[PDB]
């Protein structure tokens, strides 16, 4: 239920 | 039901 | 049910 | 001599 | 003598 | 004399 | 002729951000 | 000519950035 | 040093700068 | 000609990042 | 040193600069 | 020194720097 | 002169 | 002179 | 001068 992306980049991602 | 970039970049995305 | 994006950026995003 | 130029800015916080 | 270019920014924070 | 270019940025920090 | 131009084109910058709290 | 040009073509840069807290 | 001659060119300096937090 | 022009193209460059905190 | 020149050069410095946090 | 020159060059200098944290 | 010169000194912001 | 020169002197930003 | 002189101080950013 999650996604980054495009161009690069990043961070947190927390899910349930 | 979470969705970053386009173009580059980042944050924090939590879900339920 | 979230979305980020357009051009390159970013924030916070939290759901339920 | 020139075509499509971009430039973007953004930034955010916030939370809990 | 040009073309498509691009520049992006960003940032992020938050959570819990 | 050129083409396509591209430049991106980015962040992030959060969790729990 | 008897001269050159020079560095024809675009030229573009960027600038930084900055944030953060408790 | 008696001369040439120079360094034709295009330039960018990007600046930085930095957060953080408790 | 007569005669026609060249011109300038081009100068394109600085971006911004941001801080800023809790203190 | 009596001359040549010099280094044609392109070039890029990028800033730097940090952060962190307790 | 009469006689047509050149022309002048590109020039470009400089981008941003971040910071700031809790303190 | 009569006579036709050259032209300057292209000069591209630096970007950015970021710092930050909890102190 | 024979040509026109051009001196910047900028300054720094914040 | 016979053709300009160019001097630059950029501070520091912050 | 017969050209162009170019002198460049780039100080220090943050």
């Amino acid at each position: 239920r999650g996604g980054l992306g495009g161009q690069g980049a990043g961070g947190d991602v927390i899910e349930v």
